Order: structure tokens, then C-alpha cells, then sequence
RNA sequence: UGGAGUGUAAUGGUGUU
RNA sequence: AACACCAUCAACACUCCAA
């Protein structure tokens, strides 16, 4: 449970198509670098990168280096030092910095690493030339996260009141099978215009120009203009002096007072006017519009607002309007070929081979995009049942039930409808139509509803929830589902899972009201796949004769994710397959520790699903697939260690010697990898984005270790993000072939529509779980997620 | 709450007039 | 009570499901 498995071989199976990752070369010299430790007593980065420049610049006479911004410092040639700690002193119109050497990164030992030479690849080697790559935009963009970002060239995207649309890129050092890459992908963010607040008070309160109006219009506005500016940074332009504004005065500029405290004598009462008419020799152009009162209330600094300028750089975080949101959507996230051309841009904007701190290095990057072979994976044959048992193939990620009837499809004789909508927007024949129309999809679906509902009544509050089920319960001999309908957002949702899952064990399906007013065949279709997995009915299933060898054995999957809170204790999820097909997943829940990770009682879940294995499948798991989901790699080690050996430990505690093969595959959403399709034709949709199944285990994946990129999915808007999977650990030793199928096979289970997922069904239903537990002293919670015992044999998360 | 896709600080710590 | 720094994968919105 140490170290993870090296890369088996490299796959061949599916169609190459060619392609580029915006990944680009590096060339990397042979030379060592140099890192040394700074102290500085006692400081933002910004300031210590600044005052690193200055020590650079003013102490060259006894001493061209790069700068984390925090007490770490690289130089590629070395200088005269030693262990020994070397303190000196700077002043900024007042600093103590010690400098300490550290060690010797060797880029000798990164080509060895990036070779077959050494396995394990030096992560402060990957620090370091990341530090080297950041230490110019550091200083020369605006950092936000771990990403850069800045404004337009030539034209301005505006959002409307103060703010605008920058641009930006995130940056990170990456290994690769030979050669050292740079990944870089474009966004873009919403930043305070650079404008006078004059203007912004123009563009919030909606005027052509300020001299529209010479008296202020109402409370109302000030309000307004101080829910914009409230907080945010301005600059003087009558000396230079950044301010920070805390309030908005309420009286005019002419009329506001404060103590002027003249040198000796103290206060006297002076109007912000008279003082700027006094002091600063300046006749207020506006002095009818109130002042910004910046600094302490105490210290009572007001002024003016032709002679503040909002100051640029400033991030925004108040709610965006639909103008705004649309603007923001409608400049970003576009398609494919679009992202693809603004990543080029970016790369020939930033020019990277041309600024010195990179030129000191002797650093060279590709300013084109990293090529890359591919090829796209063959997609399952789909089998449905009922009387034609007709078969589905996923065209392009998707396919249909038309002329095409569940595996198994369950009968619905008796079932129930609960309103909670008002029957003042949600009357009786909307009910009747939803009902009817409702009966043939699922007639034609292969699950059909044999006749009207035992029951149908409006209600309203939560507390209505509990007690009503039970007297459903007991009334009705052996009913089948409960179907909610809800008005829209409402803690109502959140009883009727309490009451369904947990309390009585009833099958619950709610509905928006509005989508029982008006019905499309698709949503009402899709429910009832929802409604068919609920009472343990099969939808649809792989082709038996069409997967890996791996099913010839009995093998489980099982899937894991983790969700925290906005304090409050986070949740594990983690489930498990229940058949060989596999379509039946049972589901465990758990509560943690805030935000940790780790899955600490995973062992005893597992257990509770292995048990569960067999009883639905009299066979022992000879094989264990496990799918996490949620962890980073700077997590790996950690949550391999543990959980690994949870799982592991779960297979010794129950039964015997019994050791069955664990793979261990990290699922990762959350990267900046993109694919574009390199021959126009290729391109797929309107987003012109990469075919779903599209996989990628070359040149852009780890050197040594085994991982593979998998688009499973086809991108509906914008640029698809390709799912990464790491293998942390594999006992059966999968070919990537096999294991690749097998992922993609596995997003075809899905059972809630009939297109290919981005991840596979394990994985979404775990998420689908702990989200679902969300809605569910610590103690007392522990058992708020336990479910019912007989919702405990079904698939209720869908 | 029909479904899929993809766009965008909180805490504990040290410390301050 | 504000303000600095170091360690740490939920909401909202949009697109698509006529010819």
C-alpha cells in the first residue's frame, strides 16, 4: 500500500484521431540551479517580491534571481555565499532580510527522471521551474488563485455599473514521457473598471453623463452607489494615495462637516468643500454630489468624487444581473476551435521565450500547441428487453429508447399523488394530463402504469409529510411509488427525502410543478428511468458477450466521493455494485470530519457492501475496482496509504484468507487539460469539440506512473474538460486496453438518461449519495444518513 | 425538484494601533 | 473589530434534449 504501479503498456485499441493538447514543449538545460532560504522579519508577497528586486538591484556590486514571494529564492549561476546566514538591511520609501543557501537542484537528474534512468521524478525540480515560469507574471500580472490575470489590449468587454471582463491563464509546470511540458489554459474573471468613481457613479446609477442631474435624487441611490462601492479601493489625484472607502456620506460635498483640528488650537467645524477650496487651491466642478469617507469613522476622512479613481486590479464579488451574466457567457466559454485559437493567442501575447527572468534560465518553450496521437475508444452495445429485447448503440455519446423497452420493466399497479404546489397555479386538470400523458411514456417505455393512482391530494407545509406517508402505508396493500409535486425550491424537498429514505422506506419521486403543467415526452421518458430504478427494476444493461475479460470472474465496483460542508461534519459516500451486469448499486453513507478527505470508516462500508455483494450474487468478489473520486494528487500518498488498506483490511476482517485484487483508479474532473481535434472534420457539434470517447495516454501523461485521459462524453456547450484517471494501485494487473474499455463501458451504466457520462457510474452515484445526504451533537447526525432498511436495498440517490 | 454538459472565499493558526 | 501572513475540491448561471 506504498507505491503505485508503473505504466503496463501503452493501448491500441480504437480509432486514432489526431490531436492537440494545449501542453507545450520545454527545453530544458543540463546546468544545476542554486536555492537559498530568505527570512525577512517580520509581509504580503507582492512587498517581499518588490523588496527582493530592490536587494537585487542595490547590493549588485557585492552579488538575476527568481522569487516565490515567501522565504524561497532561486539563481541559475551561483554567488558568494554559504551555509552560513548573511543578514542585511533595506529601505522602501525599512526591511531586514537574511539570506541562507539550501541545496543544489540538479536539471541533470530531471533528464535522468524524464529517462528511463531514475523512476521517481524531483518534485522540487518541478517547484523550482515552476517558481522560474511565475516569477515574471507574478509581478507583471494580476495573480488570482494560482492563475494570472489582466485586461483587454484594444477593445474593452464591459459588464455594466463598474465592472468589465480581464483575461487571464493558469500556468503549471508539468513532467511528461520525455521532454518537460508547460500547461497553460485561458479564463477569464470579472474585475472593477478603471475609471473615475465620478464615472462609476454615472454607469451604477444608470446616467448618460454626471451633469444630468446637479441635486441627488434620493436615499434610495446612495443606498445603491454604497452597495457598489463599499469596500472597494480608490485612488487620489490631487497629490497618488490609495484610499480604502468604508462609507458614503449623506450630505452633499458642500455641506459636509468635520473637525478640522488646525495645528494648535484643535477642531474647528469645516465643511469637505471649503477644505478642498482652502487647502488644496481646488473649486469642487461637482460639489452637490456627497463624498466617500475613507479610514477610520473615527478619524472622519471624506472626499469628493472628482478626485478619486477607482483603482484597477480589484476582483468583484458582487451578484451579477443578466446582462452581466450573459456578457460573462457570452465572451467566455466558447466553443472548442475558439478556446483553442485564444490559448495560441495567449501563448503569443505572453511571449514567454522573450522575458528575461525565463531568458536567465536559458529556458525555451514551443509556442505551439503540444501534438498528440489519440484515438477514440469503441462504445458498447446498449441491451434492452421487453417483448422485441432491442438493442441501442451510442452514436456520438448517445443513443435512445425509441422502439425500445426496459430490460426489466416493472408493472405499476398502485401508486400515489401528493401535491404541495398550490391548487390556485397547479389545478386538477394538470394533474389528470400529467397523469395521462405520464402512463403512455411509461407504457411505451416498457414500464407501464396498469391504471389511475390510489390516491391524489394537495397539501401544504412539511409537517405534513410525516404523518400522511404512514397512513399511505397502512391504507394501501403493497403500494409501489410516491410522487411529490413541488412548487420550486423548498425545504419540503428535503422532508420527503427524510420521511422516504430514512423513516418508512417508501419509494419517492418528486416532481417540479411546472413540468406538470407543461410535459415534453423527454423529461417524462427520463423520469421513468428514475422511477424504474427506484423500485429495483433494471433499465438496461451491458452487452454480456460484449465486455473485458475481467467479467469472467465475479468482480465488484465500487465507487467513492467525498463532499464538505459550507461548521459542520463532512460526508463520505462510497458505493457498490450488486449484479454482474452492472446495472444494481447498493449505497453507504458516512459522516467525517470537517473537510477531511480521507474516508475514514471506509473500511467498514466496504465491508457492509461486500456483504451485501453476496447476498445479491451468492459469488466472492475475486476482484475489486475501486473508483475514487474527489482527491488531488497532492492527497495521493495519504489517501492510498490509508484507504487502500481500508479496503484491504475490510477484506481480512470478514471472511478468512480472502484477498481479492484491488484496483485502486483516482477519477479527476478538476484540470487544466484540454484536446482539440487537429483535422477540421473531426470536429464534433456546434462546440466543435473532441468524439465522446476520446483517450489519451501519451506524451501529455506521467513519465513513469499510470494514468490515462478519457473524454467519455460529448460536449453539449463550450469545451469538454477530458476526465483524468490515476491509477493508484492495480493487483490484476489490468492492460490499458482493458482497463480503459472497462472505464468507458462503465459510463455507459448510467442509469438516470441514455448518453455516455463524463465519469463512471459508480463514481457519479457516490457524488449522487453524499449530496444527497446533504439534505439529511455529532453523534446524534451520525445516524441522520442512515437509510431505511428497505431503501437500503434500492438505488433511491438517482 | 426530467437529464446531461460547462462557465464563475470558509476555517484554524500565528501577529498587529 | 478590523487588518496582514502560513497550511488547507458548496451555490448560481447558461447551452442542448423546432425543421
Amino acid at each position: 500500500a506504498f507505491k503505485p504501479p508503473p505504466r503496463p503498456d501503452f493501448g491500441t485499441s480504437g480509432r486514432t484521431i489526431k490531436l492537440q493538447a494545449n501542453f507545450f514543449e520545454m527545453d530544458i538545460p543540463k546546468i544545476d540551479i542554486y536555492h537559498y532560504e530568505l527570512d525577512i522579519k517580520p509581509c504580503p508577497r507582492r512587498v517581499n517580491r518588490e523588496i527582493v528586486e530592490h536587494m537585487v538591484q542595490h547590493f549588485k556590486t557585492q552579488i538575476k534571481p527568481v522569487f516565490d514571494g515567501r522565504k524561497n529564492l532561486y539563481t541559475a549561476m551561483p554567488l558568494p555565499i554559504g551555509r552560513d546566514k548573511v543578514e542585511l538591511e533595506v529601505t522602501l520609501p525599512i526591511f531586514k532580510v537574511s539570506i541562507k543557501w539550501v541545496s543544489c537542484v540538479s536539471l541533470q537528474a530531471l533528464h535522468d527522471a524524464l529517462s528511463g534512468r531514475l523512476p521517481s521524478v524531483p518534485f522540487e525540480t518541478i517547484q523550482a521551474l515552476d517558481v522560474v515560469m511565475r516569477h515574471l507574471p507574478s509581478m507583471r500580472y494580476t495573480p488570482v488563485g494560482r492563475s494570472f490575470f489582466t485586461a483587454s489590449e484594444g477593445c474593452s468587454n464591459p459588464l455594466g455599473g463598474g465592472r468589465e471582463v480581464w483575461f487571464g491563464f493558469h500556468q503549471s509546470v508539468r513532467p511528461s514521457l520525455w521532454k518537460m511540458m508547460l500547461n497553460i489554459d485561458v479564463s477569464a474573471t470579472a474585475f472593477y473598471k478603471a475609471q473615475p468613481v465620478i464615472e462609476f457613479v454615472c454607469e451604477v446609477l444608470d446616467f448618460k453623463s454626471i451633469e444630468e442631474q446637479q441635486k441627488p435624487l434620493t436615499d434610495s441611490q446612495r443606498v445603491k452607489f454604497t452597495k457598489e462601492i463599499k469596500g472597494l479601493k480608490v485612488e487620489i489625484t490631487h497629490c497618488k494615495r490609495k484610499y480604502r472607502v468604508c462609507n458614503v456620506t449623506r450630505r452633499p460635498a458642500s455641506h459636509q462637516t468635520f473637525p478640522l483640528q488646525q495645528e494648535s488650537g484643535q477642531t474647528v467645524e469645516c465643511t469637505v468643500a471649503q477644505y478642498f477650496k482652502d487647502r488644496h487651491k481646488l473649486v469642487l466642478r461637482y460639489p452637490h454630489l456627497p463624498c466617500l469617507q475613507v479610514g477610520q469613522e473615527q478619524k472622519h476622512t471624506y472626499l469628493p468624487l472628482e478626485v478619486c479613481n477607482i483603482v484597477a486590479g480589484q476582483r468583484c464579488i458582487k451578484k451579477l444581473t443578466d446582462n452581466q451574466t450573459s456578457t460573462m457567457i457570452r465572451a467566455t466559454a466558447r466553443s472548442a476551435p475558439d478556446r483553442q485559437e485564444e490559448i495560441s493567442k495567449l501563448m503569443r501575447s505572453a511571449d514567454f521565450n522573450t522575458d528575461p527572468y525565463v531568458r536567465e534560465f536559458g529556458i525555451m518553450v514551443k509556442d505551439e500547441m503540444t501534438d498528440v496521437t489519440g484515438r477514440v475508444l469503441q462504445p458498447p452495445s446498449i441491451l434492452y428487453g421487453g417483448r422485441n429485447k432491442a438493442i441501442a448503440t451510442p452514436v456520438q455519446g448517445v443513443w435512445d429508447m425509441r422502439n425500445k423497452q426496459f430490460h426489466t420493466g416493472i408493472e405499476i399497479k398502485v401508486w400515489a399523488i401528493a401535491c404541495f404546489a398550490p391548487q390556485r397555479q397547479c389545478t386538477e386538470v394538470h394533474l389528470k394530463s400529467f397523469t395521462e400523458q405520464l402512463r403512455k411514456i411509461s407504457r411505451d417505455a416498457g414500464m407501464p402504469i396498469q391504471g389511475q393512482p390510489c390516491f391524489c391530494k394537495y397539501a401544504q407545509g412539511a409537517d405534513s409529510v410525516e404523518p400522511m406517508f404512514r397512513h399511505l402505508k397502512n391504507t394501501y396493500a403493497g403500494l409501489q411509488l410516491v410522487v411529490v409535486i413541488l412548487p420550486g425550491k423548498t425545504p419540503v424537498y428535503a422532508e420527503v427525502k427524510r420521511v422516504g429514505d430514512t423513516v418508512l422506506g417508501m419509494a419517492t419521486q418528486c416532481v417540479q410543478m411546472k413540468n406538470v403543467q407543461r410535459t415534453t415526452p423527454q423529461t417524462l421518458s427520463n423520469l421513468c428511468l428514475k422511477i424504474n430504478v427506484k423500485l429495483g427494476g433494471v433499465n438496461n444493461i451491458l452487452l454480456p458477450q460484449g465486455r473485458p475479460p475481467v467479467f469472467q470472474q465475479p468482480v465488484i465496483f465500487l465507487g467513492a466521493d467525498v463532499t464538505h460542508p459550507p461548521k459542520k461534519p463532512s460526508i463520505a459516500a462510497v458505493v457498490g455494485s450488486m449484479d454482474a451486469h452492472p446495472n444494481r448499486y447498493c449505497a453507504t453513507v458516512r459522516v467525517q470530519q470537517h473537510r477531511q478527505e480521507i474516508i475514514q470508516d471506509l473500511a467498514a462500508m466496504v465491508r457492509e457492501l461486500l456483504i451485501q455483494f453476496y447476498k445479491s450474487t451468492r459469488f466472492k468478489p475475486t476482484r475489486i475496482i475501486f473508483y475514487r473520486a474527489g482527491v488531488s494528487e497532492g492527497q495521493f500518498q495519504q489517501v492510498l496509504h490509508h484507504e487502500l488498506l481500508a479496503i484491504r483490511e475490510a477484506c481480512i476482517k470478514l471472511e478468512k484468507d480472502y484477498q481479492p485484487g484491488i484496483t485502486f483508479i483516482v477519477v479527476q474532473k478538476r484540470h487544466h487539460t484540454r484536446l482539440f481535434c487537429t483535422d477540421k472534420n473531426e470536429r464534433v457539434g456546434k462546440s466543435g469539440n473532441i468524439p465522446a470517447g476520446t483517450t489519451v495516454d501519451t506524451k501529455i501523461t506521467h513519465p513513469t506512473e499510470f494514468d490515462f485521459y478519457l473524454c467519455s462524453h460529448a460536449g453539449i456547450q463550450g469545451t469538454s474538460r477530458p476526465s483524468h484517471y490515476h491509477v493508484l494501485w492495480d493487483d490484476n494487473r489490468f492492460s490499458s486496453d482493458e482497463l480503459q474499455i472497462l472505464t468507458y463501458q462503465l459510463c455507459h451504466t448510467y442509469v438516470r438518461c441514455t448518453r455516455s457520462v463524463s465519469i463512471p457510474a459508480p463514481a457519479y452515484y457516490a457524488h449522487l449519495v453524499a449530496f444527497r445526504a446533504r439534505y439529511h451533537d455529532h453523534q446524534a447526525l451520525a445516524k441522520a444518513v442512515q437509510v431505511h432498511q428497505d431503501t437500503l436495498r434500492t438505488m433511491y440517490f438517482a
